[PDB]
């Protein structure tokens, strides 16, 4: 390439003025809001040196008619009239340029469209809107190739761990052309650096073209190349299908430049100085301050009406983590907080799940969690919904160009995508306001699932900013799924934080510039995940690594959750308590993974600082990618080593909520992923102190040991992958008030003692033991006489109907019972040997080997008693008992909660009399059935269906069968045809078919096809050596009937007491009648619904006999 030239500048017709602070002077054109040049400390940066007196309005070139006024020494104002009759533009905008110390602010302060436009109303011609405003062509700041050290550095979005989003371009003549959008951009010489911010929600496309709030352009002027940074175009009045969006979607255009000399004392001026200064002018995502102290993120899941994780139970998990981490902050995302659980009832944000304890228990969880620094978030959806939802309506549904529905996912029900732009234009905001009104204060974050993938149409930068603003306005922090989503407003990205998702092309933001700037504000980055290579091969700043133990994707591994917190997240979070000040790359390395061999340039040293001038230095131990030392770092704090390789001894000076700890609560955490002694220099304020070590377990601080300090050092030779904490004085563990609000003390056996139970019988026969998943349970075994454990149920309401269950897995033939005595009445329920394995994936005691009870299986099922308090609730007792037996019964999770069922002879209480289940008042699950093994351990596709006429019922979009047969609820199975396996069954603890007695079992049912489902009678444990079943295939209910059919069966209890009934998925193919795909799923060909179950003990007489 040859030396380039362009027109020189003739400014003979130009009148310049100057505005200035004490440190920065800007020469500005009186004809147009353009900065020609900046001066600071005798150094200069050009702005837009060549006049370009045009703007683009709705993509039309306009020469504005401009009048000017200098307002004061720092501020000038421009009135800019905009007219283009041919394109229906008739408007004016006011712009101010203002110097604020070393910042220049560009603000459009007023916009007037002379066309009639009313936000929220129809507009007959959208071209009359003033929808976009572009000052592209006027650089806010630039640098010339004639200046020493001229360079541009910019970040674009990359989520591919192999590919940096950053460009580092020397500004030379000649140089390659440049006309490119950026998220962040800096120009610098060897004397000054500048960074540019804009609130522009411009996009030039997806991927690296998105979030492009800036545009950088090379312009050749005389014999110099300039690279200038421009704001990208701004948005203003917009509409969808002629309906103008609400006023709150309009945000006045704004941009800022900041100009700095050396800002990290390294005696070089470069983009890093610009990035430090940029923090003073940038947007900050709402809630960002909380991020650095949320060390323990995880999901607690509910699904399919099961109430796996009631709100008050999550509080016990929080207390376990509070003990085990010694008071680190937590963030629990409630996936399934609403409706029947996860992926039920979407869009109705205010519909807080009733079966997990409703708004009352959610409020209690939020309030009581505060003292543990545990913040709650909820999972919502703004992209797809189901017929059951209050907000399912034809008008909101997304349709394809051919008029067909844009179907969403099918699981419990068939979802349909919604049109997000329509939704915004028709009251979406009010749904968030309803939730805020119902729930009140204190919720931390909203995680909006899916958004960004285009299911609901446009989910780009502008639309996301609007959505985030709705959420932030209620006082909530924004979180989203994708590495590329919500770059402007998000504080958490699930595909960045869970390193296992999506593979190497789908992770966090792979940009050193962006991470430099914002590391401390969000979990949006590339974390350590060696098999993705590139940036993921041991990032020096770490990066959030999320695991779970409360049911999400069947995750139950509590111990692995805790070790991962300490292996990745403690140091990640430590660094977020500082801001990055310096970033040094090493030499390129060659890596091979994921089908490619590629070059990668790694960070070798990162420095961070805080407002107290603490200095952290993080150094990679080798640049050699094939050395073990490439995946090791040292960390120093003011020169003192706090991490080296597999071990750290890190100070922690913040409580669970991030507040500064008092001196006597200052601590250090030790963790080593390897065996071996390590030696550490103590800081001066520890070196002459006594020092005590504690091993951290789910019981808190244990195994107190005073350490020997020698020469101001300590040596630690402790268990690998085990957290410890150190203090300068003896510490104790506080009272946890286990299970507060749940009417019983320590419902999950987490407190390490049984002393709060009154034990009758031989107490040595009752112990707390760990499941195969380390879940503590009550075990009773080897007892020759009855053993009982009793507590009062406390805090109950008088004259109130309740349910109580305990999870029970009984390996003994002995009677294992739950008994409630209200003071006035006693009710009892029991099980002999358990016969149904647990197949609920989000439930902690399902039968997956790694959270099995014992012998690699779990038969846990909830065992209920139903009772009513009288006038006095001072002496209501709950007793767990086990009659004599050699083998073990396991109990866990005692849940007492209001319930208004009337299942026993039309009365609430456990008692005799005809059994009826109308499904209208189910405590949880599908009682008296439990889910069977048809799908193995799964988020079972059987749940309680909720009525929403007409959408859930026959006829809507050709639906063949009703979701709900009578009342508001039925028992629905979705699409489980041709599986040759058991869908669900009664178990004797739920309904016992007494030995030698005969019962009439009646129910109403819908079935979409003939003989796809069968009513079955079995006994004992079902085996798919396959068990004998009495088989009654059921015909479809719609080809020859306008409603559910009634079925009736006689069943005599086997002498072994273990008879049950259920619904079985046959081997027969279903019939979708020529329909396919979404229509076939929606219309219910493959579905089965039950309602109005009745089981009546009878004596066979007359024609019953035949
Ligand atoms: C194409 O299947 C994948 O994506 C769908 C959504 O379009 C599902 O998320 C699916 O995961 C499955 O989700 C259901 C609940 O909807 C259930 O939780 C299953 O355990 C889970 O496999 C996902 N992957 C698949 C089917 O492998
Ligand atoms: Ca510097
Ligand atoms: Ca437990
Ligand atoms: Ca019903
Ligand atoms: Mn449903």
């Amino acid at each position: 390439m040859e030396k380039e030239t362009g027109p020189e500048v003739d400014d003979s017709k130009v009148t310049y003025d100057t505005i200035q602070s004490k440190v920065l002077k800007a020469v500005i054109d009186q004809a147009f809001p353009r900065v020609k040049e900046y001066s600071l400390n005798g150094h200069t940066l050009p702005g837009q040196v060549q006049q370009f007196n045009q703007v683009f309005i709705n993509n039309h070139r306009i020469t504005p008619e401009v009048t000017y006024k200098k307002i004061n020494e720092t501020t000038a104002e421009y009135l800019m009239k905009l007219r283009d009759d041919a394109h229906l533009i008739n408007a004016e905008m006011t712009v101010r340029l203002q110097v604020v110390d070393n910042q220049l602010h560009f603000d459009v302060t007023k916009i007037v469209n002379h066309n009639q436009v009313t936000p929220g109303q129809k507009i007959d011609d959208e071209s009359k809107l003033l929808s976009s405003i572009s000052f592209l062509g006027n650089a806010l700041v630039s640098v010339s190739s004639d200046q020493t050290g001229a360079k541009f550095d910019g970040a674009t979005m990359s989520n591919n761990t192999h590919v940096s989003g950053d460009d580092h371009i020397d500004v030379t003549n000649p140089m390659k052309d440049l006309a490119k959008g950026y998220m962040y951009g800096f120009v610098s010489t060897d004397k000054l650096a500048a960074g540019v911010w804009s609130n522009s929600q411009n996009s030039y496309g997806g991927g690296s073209n998105d979030w492009t709030r800036l545009t950088a352009y090379k312009e050749t002027v005389g014999n110099a190349n300039y690279v200038g940074i421009h704001s990208s175009e701004w948005q203003w009045e917009k509409a969808y299908k002629g309906i103008v969006f609400p006023e709150y979607t309009k945000e006045l255009p704004s941009a800022k430049v900041v100009i700095t000399e050396d800002a990290n004392a390294d005696k070089n001026v470069d983009w890093q100085d610009g990035a430090i200064a940029y923090r003073s002018i940038m947007n900050n995502p709402q809630g960002w301050e909380k991020v650095k102290d949320i060390t323990a993120y995880r999901i607690a899941m509910n699904f399919g009406s099961q109430a796996q994780n009631p709100f008050l139970m999550t509080l016990d998990g929080i207390k376990k983590i509070n003990l085990h981490t010694d008071g680190l902050g937590q963030g629990v995302l409630l996936k399934g907080y609403g409706s029947e659980g996860h992926d039920s009832g979407h869009l109705n944000y205010a519909d807080i799940g009733k079966r997990i304890g409703g708004v009352e228990d959610f409020k209690t969880l939020i309030e009581k969690a505060k003292k543990y620094g545990a913040h709650l978030g909820i999972h919502v959806n703004a992209s797809e919904t189901y017929p059951e939802s209050k907000y399912f309506n034809e008008k909101i549904l997304r349709k394809n160009p051919d008029g067909s529905y844009s179907y969403g996912w099918n699981w419990l029900d068939q979802g349909i995508n919604i049109d997000a732009a329509y939704d915004l234009a028709h009251g979406r905001l009010a749904r968030w306001e309803d939730l805020k009104k119902k729930l009140g204060d204190g919720l931390d974050f909203i995680y909006v699932d899916v958004w960004g993938n285009g299911q609901s149409g446009d989910n780009g930068a502008w639309a996301t900013h609007v959505l985030a603003k709705e959420i932030n306005k209620q006082g909530w922090r924004f979180a989203i799924e994708w590495g590329h989503g919500g770059e402007y407003d998000s504080t958490f990205h699930h595909w960045a934080a869970d390193l296992t998702y999506g593979g190497y092309t789908n992770k966090g933001i792979n940009s050193a510039i962006t991470r430099f700037i914002r590391n401390h504000q969000k979990d949006a980055w590339v974390g350590d995940y060696r098999s993705y290579g590139g940036a993921a091969n041991y990032p020096l700043l770490g990066g959030y690594s999320m695991k779970d133990f409360e049911g999400w994707q069947g995750r139950s591994d509590y111990n692995g959750y805790v070790t991962n917190l300490f292996a990745h997240d403690v140091m990640t979070k430590y660094f977020q308590h500082f801001t990055v000040s310096k970033w040094e790359n090493g030499t390129p390395v060659t890596m091979t993974d994921n089908g490619s061999t590629y070059k990668w340039t790694p960070e070798m040293r990162v420095e961070l600082v805080d407002a107290d001038n603490n200095k952290v230095v993080v150094t990679r131990k080798s640049n050699d990618v094939n050395s073990p030392q490439y995946r090791e770092r040292t960390v120093t704090l003011n020169g003192r080593v706090i991490q080296d390789g597999s071990a750290y001894l890190t100070p922690w000076n913040w409580d669970a909520n991030g507040k500064k700890l008092s001196t006597d609560k200052e601590k250090m955490y030790y963790f080593n992923t390897q065996a071996g002694a390590t030696t550490w220099t103590l800081p001066s304020d520890w070196a002459k102190s006594k020092v005590y070590l504690y091993k951290l377990t789910d019981q808190g601080k244990t195994e107190e040991q005073e350490l020997t300090v020698k020469d101001g050092k300590i040596t630690l030779d402790l268990l690998a992958n085990q957290p410890y904490v150190l203090y300068r004085s003896k510490q104790t563990n506080p009272e946890m008030s286990w299970s507060e609000g749940m009417h019983i003390y320590d419902q999950g056996f987490n407190s390490g003692t049984l002393k709060h139970w009154t034990i009758s019988g031989d107490a040595s026969k009752a112990e707390i033991v760990k499941s195969q998943g380390a879940n503590d349970m009550l075990r009773i075994q080897g007892n020759k006489e009855k053993v009982s454990l009793t507590q009062k149920l406390t805090g109950l309401k008088p004259n109130t109907k309740y349910a109580v269950y305990v999870g029970v897995d009984n390996r003994s033939n002995a009677k294992a019972s739950i008994t409630v005595n209200t003071g006035e009445k006693e009710v009892t329920t029991y099980t002999n040997k358990s016969l149904a394995l647990n197949y609920v994936k989000a439930y902690a005691h399902n039968t997956r080997r790694n959270n099995a009870t014992v012998d690699d299986t779990s038969y846990f099922q909830n065992m209920y008693a139903f009772f009513t308090t009288g006038a006095d609730v001072s002496n209501v007792t709950l007793t767990l008992s086990r009659e004599a037996g050699d083998e073990a019964t396991y109990f866990d999770e005692i849940r007492t909660f209001e319930n208004n069922s009337s299942m026993y002879g039309d009365k609430h209480d456990t008692g005799k009399g005809t059994f009826k289940q109308d499904f209208e008042n189910v405590a949880q699950g599908i009682f008296p059935f439990v889910v069977g093994g048809v799908e193995g351990v799964e988020d079972n596709r059987t749940h309680l269906s909720e009525k929403h006429d007409p959408y859930t019922q026959r006829g809507w979009n050709g639906k063949k069968v009703d979701d709900v047969i009578e009342g508001n609820w039925s028992l629905k199975t979705n699409g489980l045809v041709s599986r040759r396996n058991l869908v669900y069954q009664t178990i004797p603890q739920n309904f016992r078919f007494e030995a030698g007695k005969t019962y009439r079992v009646t129910f109403e049912y819908e079935a979409g096809s003939d003989n796809t489902y069968a009513f079955v009678v079995g006994k004992g444990e079902f085996q798919s050596q396959a068990s004998n079943l009495e088989m009654h295939e059921l015909p479809n209910t719609w080809t020859d009937s306008k409603k559910a059919k009634k079925a009736t069966f006689l069943v005599t209890g086997a002498e072994t007491g273990d008879t049950w009934v259920g619904i079985y998925s046959t081997g027969n193919a279903s019939n979708t009648r020529g329909d396919s795909g979404g229509n076939a799923n929606f219309r219910g060909y493959n579905d089965f619904m039950m309602d109005n179950l009745q089981i009546e003990e009878i004596t066979l007489t007359g024609k019953m006999l035949t």
